[PDB]
């Protein structure tokens, strides 16, 4: 049977806060089968818990965040959730003691690391994915996203950016989704923000976190970074990975052809809903044999 997995065992990481620049403790633990993703605020006593769900998640300024009944909110889950979807990990409980994740590097890549530190747990329950059926398409204005019936998982996005210092050339990516390759290719890849527009936020106390370690910072001409981009189509890579990130928040590995044209957070989302609330457009589906699970979700070789 291919199995849900979690981890086997606690591990914990401290980083910066993006929102309140304080130091915050990330605490990853093991779970049972079909308990799927849940974030967790252990600051508020009680502690309050987020199951990840498309109908919970708010768009704000500055990344994603997940709601509760009482609109209390935990933010900056999206990076982590993208790393979650690339080494397939299906159940988790994810404590911070504060508000917001750890921006990290502004990439995926140190979630990678400290889930691996974690390991994997195999458990005894059907892993379930949510196959496509209909093709499903939502828009905003010149914006839009789809999914479209396909035996795999394949993503193709397209940014459009008028920036000098995003080319012609670097608008476009398109990958077939792999563990191996979201580690390789997109796990990487750093947010990146305007310079004026964050100098702002922090003059009204926001955004404290921010700094050149956690994103990649242009102006109007240039990136400011002095070591400049780890990719030339960085940018593209990381709306990749974001969408990653918001696609897994149904908590199950979706079968199908994703495409988006100027997409981002709230679009992806109003697609991800949009596929679950029309019936007929999905169902989930299991593998008894493992030689019938599309290459993309094979386990990942580290
Ligand atoms: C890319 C988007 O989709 C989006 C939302 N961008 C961001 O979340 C985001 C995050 C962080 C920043 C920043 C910063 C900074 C700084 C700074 C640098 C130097 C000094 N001295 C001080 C401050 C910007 C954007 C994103 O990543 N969504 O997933
Ligand atoms: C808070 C806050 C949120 C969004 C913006 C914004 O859109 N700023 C414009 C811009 O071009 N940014 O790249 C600017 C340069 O006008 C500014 C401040
Ligand atoms: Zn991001």
């Amino acid at each position: 049977m291919i199995k849900q997995r979690t981890l086997k065992r606690i591990v914990q990481a401290t980083g910066v806060g993006l929102h309140t620049g304080k130091k915050v403790t990330l605490t990853l633990r093991p779970a049972p089968a079909n308990t799927g993703v849940i974030y967790r605020r252990t600051d508020l006593n009680p502690p309050v818990d987020f199951p990840a769900d498309a109908k919970s998640v708010r768009d704000t300024m500055l990344c994603t965040c997940l709601v509760n009944e009482h609109d209390v909110r935990i933010s900056t889950v999206e990076h982590l959730n993208a790393a979650l979807a690339g080494l397939g990990i299906d159940n988790i409980v994810i404590e911070v003691n504060a508000p917001e994740i750890p921006i990290m590097d502004g990439s995926a890549a140190p979630f990678v690391y400290l889930l691996l530190d974690a390991g994997i747990d195999e458990l005894n329950c059907a892993k379930k994915f949510v196959r496509i059926k209909e093709t499903v398409r939502v828009e905003d204005g010149d914006k839009w996203a789809e999914f479209k019936p396909y035996n795999g998982f394949s993503l193709d996005f397209t940014i459009d950016f008028n920036h000098p210092a995003i080319d012609s050339s670097n608008q476009r990516y398109a990958m077939n989704f792999s563990a191996d390759a979201f580690m390789r290719q997109i796990s990487r890849a750093r947010t990146f923000g305007f310079m004026r527009d964050i100098e702002y936020l922090q003059s009204r106390g926001l955004c404290l976190g921010g700094s050149f370690d956690c994103a990649i910072v242009v102006d109007d001409y240039r990136v400011l970074n002095e070591d400049g981009l780890r990719f030339e189509d960085e940018f593209v890579r990381h709306k990749m990975l974001d969408a990653i990130g918001d696609l897994f928040m149904c908590g199950h590995n979706i079968i199908g052809a994703f495409t988006a044209y100027k997409s981002g957070h709230a679009l992806n989302n109003k697609l991800l809903q949009a596929v679950l609330a029309k019936q007929e457009a999905w169902e989930y589906v299991t593998f008894q044999d493992d030689a019938e699970l599309p290459l993309a979700f094979k386990a990942p070789s580290a």
